């Protein structure tokens, strides 16, 4: 092969397009926190929380490249597409979009675990189980409860609320 | 008896009931902890301090039992009835049905008391005075510091307000 | 959701009664141990073994819990029915309890597992394999190893051998 | 007085009595232990558990006498009686009379109490509260726990137990 066992051309291609959907996130969290980053916005605390993301995500596009080349599938790369907005709106709005945003790749996650059991490739559903589908899972809650803590203060009073939330839940300098 | 001395029926009894009176409050409190951990309620200081109150309440359970063993007495468990309610509400709401809580365990507290003092049992007297009665106070007195807060800040505008005692007073990481 | 994703009513429904389950097994090890605590048994190797597993079950159901509310269902909390006995009997006896109760645990486990591969629920299966299934298999192991010393010690001589158990295998001060 | 204050005369006899039962008792325990010392009895660590059982009944009239001069009564010294036996017996024996004893001082001490009750003397009642009826409590449940592991280990065979419990229980060099 040489080493190519028990590794379906289905999931050596779903892995590839796995991989372009984490390195698109990590690239709409780069335009996300520049958007915070702006003198206009001036949200360190958003911008940084959002920096780290996109780390995180290009961290989890390279361990899937890692393994693509561990099972002996071939890593293929296709465009990045451009983040969905140019503009972020506010702290909620930002949030929400972050959600949403996780939730399309834990769904894609769980796509490839589907193939992977119909595939009966139990290297594959492993490595999504350690790696991937509780960190998602804590990162969406995460999410979750930032999304509530947001809304409770902009609800009170926006701009107000908006700076609290970046001030004392939101880590910064 | 081999040991028991000076050790009433009636006694017996109430410690055994007052373990029960322990516990069933930890499990209320486990209850609040895990309501303010809610995505959707996300006051992660509430949870932690609720969290706490579970750990205390079941360790004057379990000194309460350490006692009835070492005056001789047989411990006797009962149904730990479910908490009285599923949902918590508000901040305030949960800090007045704790409140509520720790003055019923302190009236059981006193009414053991006037049974020790019947029965002329110095040692149970004793018991309650050093490990129990001032922590019970002491408890007390910190929620309604807590609740005066609470309502003073909720007072103001709710959610701004729920937010900033979560943020401010409450311990959290 | 606003996070709940791939995470079904039966495995929610289902989340809440082991958290019963695990809850109920800390409660009958909470009385096993006073039990070995009494003056007229007073074997503390024993009263420490089950005081321990006793805040193993309880970490168990902490555990259960988070995972509900990570996954954005409900905690539900309902009795805790008292243990199925108020005396305990040997050390035999116990050592036979504790390990019917312990398959009963895993049996639910089991049951949840089978629940979840049903609903396909990977993130589900992949926490009941990371900190449920192995440390109850181990557990387990643990208890038959212990039931066939206390076996080969108490046919030899019961008063003697249960002493020697206590003394030379279970941890004590 | 110059310092007496609320402090009667029927306190202050009980105290110097209380004083004798305790310095008997250590004297009763000094006699156990160097029985257990014996070349043709050899039980180092039931000599050390009876030796400091001596001490601390010595250390308790020391404290009893100290508070006699705190409160301005005039300590009165009596005979010590010698102790009930030359001969002590067996661990069990030896364990028995041991606990009859602490039950003895155990009484006094809530005869005492009852006394101090009576004569309206709360400084009587805390310093016996503080240091001696706990204390008492503790020690006749750790003599019971004892009693019922040795009448577990001779009732299987005597002289295997008795060498066992002192090894294996007691402290010893
Ligand atoms: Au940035
Ligand atoms: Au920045
Ligand atoms: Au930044
Ligand atoms: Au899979
Ligand atoms: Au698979
Ligand atoms: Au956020
Ligand atoms: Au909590
Ligand atoms: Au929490
Ligand atoms: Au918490
Ligand atoms: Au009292
Ligand atoms: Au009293
Ligand atoms: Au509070
Ligand atoms: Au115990
Ligand atoms: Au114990
Ligand atoms: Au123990
Ligand atoms: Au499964
Ligand atoms: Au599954
Ligand atoms: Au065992
Ligand atoms: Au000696
Ligand atoms: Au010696
Ligand atoms: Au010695
Ligand atoms: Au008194
Ligand atoms: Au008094
Ligand atoms: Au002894």
């Amino acid at each position: 092969s040489q080493i190519r066992q028990n590794y379906s051309t289905e999931v050596e291609a779903a892995v590839n397009r796995l991989v372009n959907l984490y390195l698109r996130a990590s690239y709409t969290y780069l335009s996300l926190g520049f958007y915070f980053d702006r003198d206009d916005v001036a949200l360190e605390g958003v911008c940084h929380f959002f920096r780290e993301l996109a780390e995180e995500k290009r961290e989890g596009a390279e361990r899937l490249l890692k393994m693509q080349n561990q099972r002996g599938g071939r890593a293929l790369f296709q465009d990045l597409q451009k983040p969905s907005q140019d503009e972020w709106g506010t702290t909620p709005d930002a949030m929400k979009a972050a959600i949403v945003l996780e939730k399309s790749l834990n769904q894609a996650l769980l796509d490839l675990h589907a193939l992977g059991s119909a595939q009966a490739d139990p290297h594959l559903c492993d490595f999504l189980e350690s790696h991937f589908l509780d960190e998602e899972v804590k990162l969406i809650k995460k999410m979750g409860d930032h999304l509530t803590n947001i809304q409770r203060l902009v609800g009170s009073q926006a701009g107000l609320g908006e700076y609290l939330f970046e001030r004392l839940t939101l880590k910064h300098d």
